[PDB]
């Protein structure tokens, strides 16, 4: 029975899609610790987004399932009879899920506290983290896209997925020959527009490009939207997430009757304030809840914020340097052997990251008997599950197969790197597996990843639902 399985997995790895590819494959029955499969379990490989497994584990260890994040508004002193304060400070402390609406709720609190005029400047304070926005080796041609958003302590999160530091751009065709209409979303009056996009003849070719040219804050739109095309929308990153948080907050104060006479800028709360008057605050949901939209959709912004939050917890330094030492420690503390790990970021985006697959499986072991096991395993995408907040990055994979509704795993794909790692729970035993692929040159071996995962779910004692 165990011998049959071993051969099958051999055959699934004969796939011509894994040509020129090193491939780490490890499976461990978790109730015994018996190794069911190993091939190159100790080869170091880029993990892409599976690196998040490591980050998420550390965040629960260091910050707690119970941990929550805060944002505050501060003046040097409370307002008086005339309802005047000088400078105002929006201070964010690494909340990954802060909305425009939470900003509006805070704006109303500022109004309900009796401020009617900010006479000075409004300052965006994100100094709870350092201002290194990007990891060193992340690719500049990549910076305009959501998963590559700049990192900050004070970032406005968009939508129910809480994609941070981005705005939504919408492009609507007009009459043929006229400029397309461009809508910059949140970032209106913040980010510059360069619109060269035009409406083309009805049923012509869509050639629309939406860019943020490197090292600018300008949204350059080019190409031709067909008169009859549906409205196009895209999430693009902005430069300086906090500053936009600031912008959006002035707008909210205006909408809540509180006038600003000054400027909106980056600024830290001065040291020489004696006892700041906190005029408004917001608390995020708890980590265990935030884990869900982070892990299901693989949120890179969240990953890195989390790392910088670990560096604040273990050292009081919202820094990649400190947080990464933080994660390594936490994993070690977990009983994980971190010899093969090289940690260069929390999202997996960096090509300096390295893992081995024994290591990943190891992590899955330890995190499995952890006090916070259920909140951990509940954040993993569940194969074939159509509801986006259950399925996640596995929603439209392994449908109609024994894997559907059972296999919980994290995904991870970029050029030449793909990974799948997680649990196959079943009647037989709760299995834990890791599949990491490097070298391959065509499409990502998702078929292969699937084949294995589906075999395991059967080995564990599941049948395809029909
Ligand atoms: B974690 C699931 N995400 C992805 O597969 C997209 C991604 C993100 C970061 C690194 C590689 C791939
Ligand atoms: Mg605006
Ligand atoms: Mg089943």
């Amino acid at each position: 029975r165990l011998t049959e399985l071993r051969e099958d997995i051999d055959a699934i790895l004969e796939d011509p899609a894994l040509e020129g590819a090193v491939s780490g494959v490890v499976v461990v029955d978790t109730a015994t610790g018996e190794e069911l499969y190993s091939r190159d379990g100790g080869e170091q490989l880029l993990p892409a987004s599976n690196m998040k497994l490591f980050t998420a584990a550390a965040a629960l260890e260091v910050l707690g399932a119970d941990h929550s994040f805060g944002t505050e508004v501060a003046a040097e002193s409370a307002p008086g009879r005339r309802g005047e304060v000088q400078d105002l400070y929006l201070v964010g402390r690494g909340d990954p899920t802060l909305s425009a609406e939470d900003l509006d709720a805070m704006a109303a609190e500022v109004a309900a506290s009796g401020v009617r005029t900010v006479r000075g400047d409004l300052y965006a304070d994100d100094t709870w983290f350092d201002s290194e926005r990007l990891v060193d080796d992340w690719w500049p041609e990549d910076e305009p896209y959501a998963y590559s958003a700049q990192i900050s302590a004070l970032t406005v999160a968009h939508g129910e997925r809480f994609d941070t530091g981005v705005t939504e751009v919408s492009v609507t065709p007009a009459a043929e020959g006229e400029p397309a209409d461009v809508d910059l979303g949140a970032a209106e009056g913040y980010a510059e527009l360069d619109n060269r996009a035009v409406t083309g003849a009805a049923g012509s070719a869509n050639t629309l490009v939406i860019d943020r040219p490197v090292g600018t804050n300008t949204i350059a739109v080019t190409g031709s939207l067909p008169a009859d095309a549906a409205p196009v929308t895209a999430l693009r990153t902005v430069d300086e997430p906090a500053a936009l948080a600031g912008h959006l907050f002035e707008e909210a104060l205006e909408s809540n009757g509180v006038t600003v006479k000054g400027d909106v800028g980056l600024g830290g709360v001065p040291a020489d304030w004696q006892d700041a008057e906190v005029l408004a605050d917001h608390t995020s949901a708890e980590l265990s809840e935030i884990l869900v939209p982070f892990m299901k959709f693989s949120n890179n912004g969240h990953a890195e914020m989390l790392v910088k939050s670990i560096g604040q917890e273990t050292a009081g330094a919202g820094t990649w340097d400190a947080g990464l030492v933080g994660v390594e420690e936490a994993l070690s503390g977990l009983g994980v052997d971190t010899a093969g790990l090289v940690l260069n970021d929390g999202s997996g985006l960096s090509r300096g990251n390295l893992v081995t697959a024994d290591t990943v499986v190891d992590l899955l072991g330890q995190a499995g008997s952890a006090p916070w096991a259920q909140t951990w395993s509940a954040s993993l995408p569940v194969a074939g599950e159509s509801d986006p907040f259950v399925g996640g990055t596995l929603a439209n994979r392994m449908r109609g197969t024994a894997a559907e509704g059972v296999v919980e795993a994290k995904t991870g794909t970029m050029s030449g790197v793909s990974a799948l790692s997680g649990y196959v729970p079943g009647p037989e035993g709760e299995l834990a597996f890791s599949i990491v692929n490097n070298g391959h040159s065509g499409p990502a071996p998702l078929a292969v990843q699937d084949a294995i995962a589906v075999r395991l779910a059967e080995y564990a004692g599941h049948q395809a639902p029909e």
